[PDB]
């Protein structure tokens, strides 16, 4: 098969890259870059959200892969030391694909954008204020830091510590939390993270200033005379190769509880 | 058709009641309290909860109907003016149903409890301490107040002033909140609402007193010598009849924002 | 001087219990626990509140000393090991002392009632519901699980899994806590923590039910036709004996953060 | 005595002002903005903030005042329809000055920075990273969007929206909030909010970056090449002239809950 890997570019990250690359010639298996089959992501999550940024473009052909060399990784499934075991797996076809939901954010002046994790929206600077409308049905004005929307594996980061819910990645919704939101006589919030399901559709629109910052996973972005700012479930989903079983719960309990 | 009326039993109620009953003999229509394919409920949410569970053995046989003459009614659709269209379109035959999913709590020393909005364990009155063990899976030691399972229209009651997500109820889930959970060096718990899709089973078990204080909507009722309780989204399903659009989020906004 | 020493009842507290009094045998120090000068608690922070409530007729009197065999100890000073310094340190008069503000509870039908760490109220199981009022102004009508109300030793305590805030034992304050507010279109409580100084008098007043389980620290107690329950903060202090310097937000780190 | 006049500048405010600069016209009260005895606002509390902003070189020589042409007013007791009794009540030196306490930042390369509401502190746009030193100890190394430090008249502000307590003003005390702290296996904050008293130095010390966005109350500020942030209850206050009683709680009711 065509592979790929990309490293966090230290040292351990790239001797185990050459390593794995090595162990790779010993079978059928062709490095390119171009149009991989299996990409291998050595580093943190952050290196794996850029491998995944990297091939937006051609996941339905792609089944990602992630090795941890720090930290957490909710994205690795494995350590640094498995990594023979997981070139001769791999090398033999050894395994079943599990799909992740997408988050499909639309911002109209369109520029479309897809996350693994979560898209936020803040102001330039001045008082964040928006209209969120839900289904074209009005819901409320906020006023505060700002908003985040995120995807069912993305619930555990930026979300979690917004007083989000963890969701299990089976369940294709996207959840809203919000960030510092005024709450008195005049001004009022839900307050509660909301969870949506597929096909509804959250819009984001201006009061007054029309320039926000808006992040999709690690990238942020000020743009600029925005009219709309659009989120719902993918049609696309992330792919992963998956080798023995790691439930979700069981990754959630060993990056939170104990490990 | 077979329907039956409750009512919440003050004058208001009683008389609306009395009303419906007599426009209903204009009709096809029988008044059966034994077997009804129609429950409505003229009341609040409380006695829209009594319905359901006065009923809940010939669920998949029935579809319930709510007029509220509070306050508030998540499970009203209908304000007492509109009690006489009411019975014009259901005699008429002139509805679409609609499901939302439900909570099974097993309690095991075995019964079995069907949920609308939740189930919560709470002590005896001395410490609460418990084992939260999913799909098998031991998750985490819960040490606070008390634990709450919802059901994805449950979620805008207890669960919303628990911290928890507002969740669709065309997603087919049960989400679990913590009650005053003990976080230090010694005690941790995950903090997070957790969200469970179908077929994910999650066990409570006794840590040292097995006398629990278990909940059930409206039911509260002190369990001895508990081995466990052992939630999952039931395979049973309550309807509604549905006479004209009322989304999910506009009763949320209708409930929460203003109306 | 005269002392006395409580132990948790374990193997480990009551054998470094009779140690410390074999060693008190060697200076001017009388056993008394009728009328101490030093109460020394061993066991955890429930064995030193049991301690304080033992003696709360003399706290003028008396200096507190905690040893932890435990666990946590915000109450402790000491580990089990130090115990023959403490002995020496205390029998040569080598302290100073640092006082704690408490907090008072009336419950009208007097019964008044001296807390460390906190006074709660909740229902006898129906729904609670209480007035809020705060120097004979009506601030809000409070429906939920129930209330805390904490010292400043007191907010690492329940207070802490209720989401207050953590207050320095030198300001002269009570905090007061919600445990699961309902908040709606109809029902509206602050959310937020209160701080109250000296003087100042919180009022809860029955709505409906009269009858209340109300706990002080670790005593709790179902009292039946309440009128009123009136908090404030104590003219009377909790004196520790300090041996070395260990400030409140070091045992906070060490207690949360890491030891 | 000495006064001016700040307006928000639109057509009702500037009216307003005009009209009690005429009715002051008729006592002994001269106009003066370069050293004014009294200061009075009229507009919202952006406007109050901007007055105690534009004379926070001469706080201990002023007392001030502010009428509400908003929306809220916290530090607003008037209404404009008492702008005549006002007039005549400040003629006649008819009023007892309240102070409230103030938060000192100081930002070291020093400048030094007076807050009425607030300080808080967040990225250049990458990751927030800072270790929170305690009267020199350290306490613990935040990592997430941000942190708010509070007197006790901004408690109602924006530690309110990130789950702060609201404390009296009669405390001499500075509360820290969290925005987004991230919390796993490796990565551990306090959570809560913490209340410190007169005389403890709260210091943010840089880990990897240095550059900070700082802003106190309305004034925000990208501060390059930042070596520690320092944060102390001020040794100055704001004095209030005041007219009628208008307790905290009742404002904190009025702004909250309902008026
Ligand atoms: N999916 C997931 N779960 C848990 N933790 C994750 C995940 N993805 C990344 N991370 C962790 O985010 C950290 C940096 S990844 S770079 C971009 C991400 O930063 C995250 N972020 C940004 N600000 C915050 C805050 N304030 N809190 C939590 N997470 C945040 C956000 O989800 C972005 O997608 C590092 O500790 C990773 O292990
Ligand atoms: N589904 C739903 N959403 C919103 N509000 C609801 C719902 N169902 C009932 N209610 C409201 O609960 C109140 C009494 S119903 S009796 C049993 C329910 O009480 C609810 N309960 C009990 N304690 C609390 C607390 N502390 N907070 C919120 N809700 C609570 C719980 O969900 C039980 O199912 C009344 O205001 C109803 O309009
Ligand atoms: N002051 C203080 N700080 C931190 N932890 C404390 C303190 N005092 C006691 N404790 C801890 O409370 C636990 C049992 S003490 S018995 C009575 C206390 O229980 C506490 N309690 C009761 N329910 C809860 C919940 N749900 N969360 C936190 N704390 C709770 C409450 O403050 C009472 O005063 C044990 O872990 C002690 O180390
Ligand atoms: N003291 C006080 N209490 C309550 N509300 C206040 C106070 N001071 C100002 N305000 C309100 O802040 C709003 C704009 S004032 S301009 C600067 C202030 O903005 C506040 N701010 C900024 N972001 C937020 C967020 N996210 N939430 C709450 N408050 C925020 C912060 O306290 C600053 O001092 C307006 O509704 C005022 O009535």
């Amino acid at each position: 098969m065509k592979y790929m890997i990309t490293s966090k570019g230290d040292e351990k990250s790239d001797l185990l890259r050459l390593n794995m690359i090595a162990g790779f010639g010993e079978y059928d298996m062709e490095y390119d870059d171009v149009e991989p089959e299996i990409v291998i992501s050595i580093g943190g999550d952050g290196t794996f959200l850029s491998a995944f940024h990297q091939y937006e473009e051609r996941l339905d052909e792609i089944a990602f892969i992630g090795i941890h060399t720090g930290h957490l990784g909710f994205y690795a499934d494995w350590r640094p030391a498995e990594a023979d075991k997981l070139v001769k797996l791999l090398a033999k076809g050894e395994y079943q694909k599990v799909s992740y939901p997408l988050l499909k954010t639309t911002v109209k002046y369109e520029a479309t954008y897809l996350a693994l994790n979560e898209s936020t929206v803040k102001s330039s600077g001045g008082p964040f204020v928006v209209d969120v409308v839900i289904n074209d049905i009005h819901f409320e004005r906020f006023r505060g830091d700002g908003l985040c929307m995120s995807t069912p594996s993305g619930t555990t980061a930026y979300n979690k510590s917004l007083g989000g819910a963890l969701m299990h990645p089976s369940i294709e919704a996207m959840q809203l939390t919000e960030m510092a939101s005024i709450n008195n006589r005049v001004y009022r919030t839900i307050g509660s993270p909301l969870v949506f399901p597929k096909h509804h559709v959250v819009s984001l629109q201006p009061v007054n200033d029309k320039d926000f910052q808006i992040s999709v996973d690690e990238l942020s972005i000020l743009h600029r005379d925005v009219q709309e700012i659009r989120y719902e479930v993918s049609a696309k989903k992330i792919h992963f190769a998956r080798f023995r079983s790691f439930p979700f719960w069981r990754r959630v309990h060993d990056s939170f509880i104990e490990d």
